[PDB]
């Protein structure tokens, strides 16, 4: 049996898929610590950028839970992603303790403007800027990658670093009431909210476990941006992230939730 978690109706994916949007033809990269071999995942290629990890494969748990936010297939078994049918790739620039490097980082992101990507995930940050960093955000923006990053854990009223540079889209989180979660990052920068307090998903064992988190709300907005992309294949990542924030839900306060909660119902009307 398969169930739909709480933040993929809260998103309105089911709607989109009964339009016939899954997010097929649409490549989404996942810069985490890896995807596991899943039955509620399809994985189709991707890279490492951690030395001591050559594999795709997840040693931590948290790129593979991403993932099937954004792609858990849609069949008789686990969960359903917001893009059942989106060319998922692992590209691995975080360990298994959950680390990584702005190198790595910016390595999986230049193999993301190499590889034909439409859409790169980044459930991932930091307080402090990063030149490393920021030039690889550009450098796959330039080559037409929507680049979609957490705001971070901390609370605070700035976000976290890649999310706050101007191109990538900054997304936080929101609970089942679509108020902030108390940990989601906010202010200059954000551009868009969605769930990620209690957020089920795949997880290495072949099972599912729940989340909370930014790093649980991007994937949302990652496959929502595929939806958009698989309506519109002509679109720019700048058209999508625009579609998006213009199509979605005010939550009342720009500073807290920027343009407010994604609607995947109404970003495919
Ligand atoms: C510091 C820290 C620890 C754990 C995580 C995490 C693990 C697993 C899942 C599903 C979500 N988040 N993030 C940050
Ligand atoms: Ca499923």
């Amino acid at each position: 049996a398969q169930s739909v978690p709480w933040g993929i109706s809260r998103v309105q994916a089911p709607a989109a898929h009964n339009r016939g949007l899954t997010g097929s033809g649409v490549k989404v990269a996942v810069l985490d610590t890896g995807i596991s071999t899943h039955p509620d995942l399809n994985i189709r290629g991707g890279a490492s950028f951690v030395p001591g990890e050559p594999s795709t494969q997840d040693g931590n748990g948290h790129g593979t839970h991403v993932a099937g936010t954004i792609a858990a297939l849609n069949n008789s078994i686990g969960v359903l992603g917001v893009a059942p049918s989106a060319e998922l790739y692992a590209v691995k620039v975080l360990g298994a303790s959950g680390s990584g490097s702005v190198s790595s980082i910016a390595q999986g992101l230049e193999w993301a403007g190499n590889n034909g990507m439409h859409v790169a995930n980044l459930s991932l940050g930091s307080p402090s800027p990063s030149a490393t960093l920021e030039q690889a955000v550009n450098s796959a923006t330039s080559r037409g990658v929507l680049v979609v990053a957490a705001s971070g854990n901390s609370g605070a009223g700035s976000i976290s670093y890649p999310a706050r540079y101007a191109n990538a889209m900054a997304v936080g989180a929101t609970d089942q009431n679509n108020n902030r979660a108390s940990f989601s990052q906010y202010g200059a920068g954000l551009d868009i909210v969605a769930p990620g307090v209690n957020v089920q998903s795949t997880y290495p064992g072949s099972t599912y476990a729940s989340c909370n988190g930014t790093s649980m709300a991007t994937p949302h907005v990652a496959g929502a941006a595929a939806l958009v992309k698989q309506k519109n294949p002509s679109w720019s990542n700048v058209q999508i992230r625009n579609h998006l924030k213009n199509t979605a839900t005010s939550l009342g306060s720009t500073n807290l939730y920027g343009s407010g909660l994604v609607n995947a119902e109404a970003a495919t009307r």
